[PDB]
């Protein structure tokens, strides 16, 4: 399973890099919303997307994927408050973190997302 | 779109099922988990399960629904330590939602788990 990390903390985007590849996923990162749209095509199987980003934030980024891909997305962001995580679910969004979060947590959803969507890859196959 | 909400709690499942009907959907009431294995069928699009409930706790009626079901699953419940999440999700759970909970965020989280549900079926329809 291939995830887009988006997200300007570089900090951030180089400790989840290497917790996911060490749970055994390929990660790739963006660092704004335009690099995102520059590295989303068919072989990403999920994106992990901050909200306030230089450049294109990750709402308009959300909006512009989602006119092309249908490629799960769970919101990763300092923006926690319930009007924010519901507007994210509404505009496309299949789950919503905020940061500070636990890494446990973000794996267990992780994994919850790519499951459904092997399920429904394995229907389509068949 | 059909609900199966799971739940002991009378108030709370005549609460959620009059806010959830005036938002378009189908629901069903089971009060514990035997009576939730009881409704379940391939017209449920989704599950709303709490986990302390008698005679069969939502993690077990999860891990008996999961054998043979792939329906989307909410737990919504008061057990909503960190630790208690990763265990729902990791059971099979697609989300989960401690109480008390945001019934604006509730609404937002089954609109975005079947969407994809819809999205899904239009593709292996296609
Ligand atoms: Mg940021
Ligand atoms: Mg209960």
């Amino acid at each position: 399973n291939k995830i887009l990390l988006v997200d300007d903390d570089r900090e951030l985007t180089s400790l989840l890099k290497e917790l996911l590849e060490m749970e055994g996923f390929n990660v790739i990162v963006a660092h704004d919303g335009e690099q995102a749209l520059d590295l989303l095509d068919d072989s990403i199987d999920l994106l992990l997307l901050d909200v306030m980003m230089p450049k294109k934030n990750g709402i308009d980024t959300l909006k512009a994927l989602r006119q092309t891909h249908q490629t799960p997305v769970i919101m990763l962001t300092a923006r926690g408050s319930e009007l924010d995580r519901v507007l994210g679910l509404e505009l496309g969004a299949d789950d919503y973190l905020p940061k500070p979060f636990n890494d446990r947590e973000l794996v267990a959803r992780i994994r919850a997302i790519l499951r459904r969507s092997h399920w429904s890859e394995q229907k389509l196959a068949a």
